[PDB]
RNA sequence: GGGCCCGUAGCUCAGUCUGGCAGAGCGCCUGGCACCAGGUGGUCGAGGGUUCAAAUCCCUUCGGGCCCGCCA
């Protein structure tokens, strides 16, 4: 329907009240989001594969993670009072939320480095060589094995 | 993370509950006139345990498939 929209802010302090105000939006923990690509993906998974969480939403978190458990997902890229990835489809959804979390928005916060690239990898069990980007996505599409 | 089913002849699978000679159909070989008769079939996924006796029960494990919970 909407366009999805994607950018990244950086310095945002989390607030809990945000997931209790029934808004399509999700956030992200932008230190471990291999590229614009990795949400990109997750997002053409929850819209397509079959679903694991009762919301569309969440079925984003869940495939960005890489596994089936919902709760691992929030822990593993789940906003973490910081460097965070807001994701919606209505402008006005995004300004409300960004009022609460704050944060220069910086899409390069997105961007992968080596030492994102060493938590990545850490984090997704990327044990091999291989571009990481690459095999995120590879762990993200097999979600359904 | 949790729960369920399959694995047995070359193939499809019964058999597992309730331990008791490893079975059917299918094909394969032979002979006879597509059909008839005779013959042919096993690392029971693997290991270990229990037992006089295990495909069968217990533990463990490999391979294939399915379901579920978690919903800042």
């Amino acid at each position: 329907m909407d366009p999805m929209i994607i950018r990244g802010i950086r310095g945002a302090r989390i607030n809990n009240e945000i997931f209790n105000l029934g808004l399509k939006f999700q956030i992200l923990n932008a230190d471990v989001v291999a590229t614009k690509k990795h949400v990109l993906h997750a997002i053409n998974q929850a819209k397509t594969k079959k679903p694991i969480a009762k919301s569309f939403w969440m079925e984003i978190l869940v495939r960005a993670s890489g596994q089936r458990q919902i709760h691992e997902a929030i822990k593993i890229i789940g906003a973490k009072d910081g460097n965070v990835c807001l994701i919606c489809e209505d402008e006005e959804t995004f300004r409300k939320i960004y009022e609460l979390i704050g944060g220069e928005i910086d899409d390069s916060v997105l961007e992968i480095n080596e030492d994102k690239e060493r938590l990545i990898r850490e984090i997704f069990k990327i044990r091999g060589f291989g571009n990481v980007v690459e095999r995120v996505l590879e762990k993200i599409a097999l979600i359904e094995l």
